């Protein structure tokens, strides 16, 4: 929630989150491609945002549960972040709290559904390495 950008990975399948232009959100195994580079950034104490730094779309959470990339910050795009303790971090939608609906990648690559997800999964885990 800071200063340098990075890249964020899941060890579910072995891929890092990714923003395309389009407004799609999934996930790669390509360590050189341009979309996923981020930008986090702190609201308050444990309220984060995230950007892609070649786009410039925010990361949001529609009413289905599923994920995509929005061109104006929005309260669909706030996040609550967690350090766990098995020191992985977790990212939880703000505006579905009440439910516990997670940020998540799955097996395939391709991005989980909010009423999909609980505390335990593989594919909730994520960890920020430096570009
Ligand atoms: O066809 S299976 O009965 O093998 O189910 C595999 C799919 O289930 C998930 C979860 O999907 S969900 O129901 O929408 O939440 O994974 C779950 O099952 C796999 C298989 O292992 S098992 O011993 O046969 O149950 C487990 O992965 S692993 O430990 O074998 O590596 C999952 O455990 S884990 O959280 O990855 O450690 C298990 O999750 S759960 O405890 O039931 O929530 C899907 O994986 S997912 O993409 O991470 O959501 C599997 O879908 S798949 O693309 O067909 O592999």
């Amino acid at each position: 929630n800071y200063k340098k950008p990075k890249l964020l990975y899941c060890s579910n399948g072995g891929h890092f989150l990714r923003i395309l232009p389009d407004g799609t959100v999934d996930g790669t195994r390509d360590r050189s491609d341009q979309h996923i580079q981020l930008q986090l950034s702190a609201e308050s104490a444990g309220e984060v945002y995230i950007k892609g730094t070649e786009t410039g779309q925010y990361l949001a959470m529609d009413t289905e549960g599923l994920l995509y990339g929005s061109q104006t910050p929005n309260e669909e795009c706030l996040f609550l972040e967690r350090l766990e303790e098995n020191h992985y971090n977790t990212y939880t939608s703000k505006k579905h709290a009440e439910k516990n609906w997670f940020v998540g990648l799955k097996k395939n690559g391709s991005c989980k559904r909010g009423p999909r997800t609980h505390y335990g999964q593989k594919a909730i885990l994520f960890l920020p390495l430096p570009v």
